């Protein structure tokens, strides 16, 4: 049994891994940090954790000496912080400092940063840890769930901004699917100091197209106001991030092979498609 | 259908009570407000409840009339503050007074009286008689999440590893409740003509329990005996330099000091809320 560490597990994404970590039968480590500890919600998290066999471990990112403790324990830790960069290198310092990690697997909240924001990378390559990349897909609960409107999570009421002309392809994965991969791959010896890309075929979608499937499951279209490239960018970090991935489709604007991309790589994983994913909010 | 506004449904109480209240089958809406749209798990939240039958209602505490347009719809307002981020409740007030159509108010108050500084503990008490606001207040009880799994320790709601404080003797009756009981007595309290302007009190039987009786159940379902530290009243008033209702609870058993009615208590009143145990609620913490 892989056991893995989990900093960040009452995160949104991270309370997916922690329970992707024990489906795929992991020996699972849940950091347990003091500012959560008078959460009722987040305290109930963590204790349908422990009824599900994980390990509850107390330390803090303002204590160096109790990160260090905890990852002493395990071999594989997993960070997921949708819920930081001098938070992650306050890990990658600890994990240099232990020495016994075999994998860390920082989430870039699938986002490459190679295509300053390469900090907690050349950290990584500097104090030699080994680790995994899991880039190049929107998460459907910050992109897709919303129509991809910016300053609201919540699903559209009767009109949409389409950025450009909304043909720009853009990649979604649902959290949930994120996660079974992050469980996968972490002892995956293919994937050890790889960039692992996700791509869904099946969520490969331009703005438009995702457009549609929401007005085919709503039985109704929706009011549109189209937004320009200067218009965006004259109305200005994630601001710039969306730019690349809207208006210049850097998550789709090179191949990748079979042999690093996720859903190759790990079939049995039946990844939502974003009509599966809307339909809970119609 | 009773239509209920419930105010703080993304909060600790407050969506335990959005909860029962559609279980119980009001016309339930929950106010969204705008500071809660970054947290994707609030805004996860709301869309479940909205996918059981809620309907959300956009609205600001710092926007008076949005609080007015928001109370106009409905039959009842409910706020639960605990978990959410007197000024808001005050607020909440103002906004039901000149809406001038809400017939019940229940206003949260953490299960603790506050009619027993006094003239600042009940400022909204004050506000709501002087506004002619019609009410169900509920009392009596504290919530097992902040007193009971913790074994009523300071600073975290998980139970000690091997050591606990005693407050006195841990000879005093408290009274527990799950917080998802107290939603279920808020559900089906506040179209109840019986608690029409009435205080409620909230004092399931077997959940009147000492310290050291609660310290015991812990002590049973672990099979290990705890260390003990023993804090005397006078020691404990001395390091306050919410302490202030503890000590009233531990040391001068407020809760428990006085009696109610059948007519007036939530477990008489509700007899069909199967309620929890403590011995049931920490065995989740073992």
């Amino acid at each position: 049994k892989t056991r893995v560490l989990v900093v960040g597990g009452t995160g949104s994404l991270g309370r997916r891994i922690v329970s992707a970590c024990l489906a795929e039968g992991h020996e699972t480590y849940v950091l347990q940090r003091p500012e959560i500890g008078v959460d009722i919600e987040k305290v109930q998290l963590l204790l349908s954790f422990k009824r599900l066999g994980a390990h509850l471990v107390e330390g803090s990112f303002s204590d160096h000496q109790s990160l260090v403790s905890a990852v002493k324990q395990v071999d594989v830790v997993v960070s997921a912080m949708s819920g930081n960069i001098p938070v992650q290198l306050k890990l990658v310092a600890a994990i240099k400092e232990a020495g016994n990690v075999k994998r860390f697997l920082p989430s870039e909240f699938g986002m490459d940063p190679s295509r300053q924001k390469m900090e907690i990378r050349n950290a990584i390559k500097a104090a030699g840890i080994s680790h995994t990349y899991l880039v190049g897909a929107c998460f459907a609960a910050y992109f897709g769930g919303n129509l991809s409107q910016m300053g609201t999570l919540f699903p559209p009421k009767n009109k949409v901004d389409i950025y450009g002309d909304g043909n720009v392809k853009v990649v979604f994965v649902d959290e949930d699917d994120m996660a079974k991969y992050t469980a996968k791959t972490l002892n995956d010896p293919r994937t050890l100091n790889k960039t692992v890309y996700v791509r869904p075929t099946d969520n490969i979608l331009t703005q438009m197209e995702l457009v549609q499937i929401w007005e085919k499951l709503t039985e109704k279209e929706l009011e549109k106001t189209y937004v320009s490239g200067n218009d965006f960018l004259a109305d200005i970090a994630g601001l710039g991030h969306f730019y690349h991935i809207y208006y210049e489709g850097c998550l789709t604007d090179h191949e990748v092979g079979d042999d690093e991309e996720a859903t190759k790589l790990y079939p049995d994983v039946k990844y939502k498609r974003m009509d599966e994913y809307l339909k809970i909010f119609v």
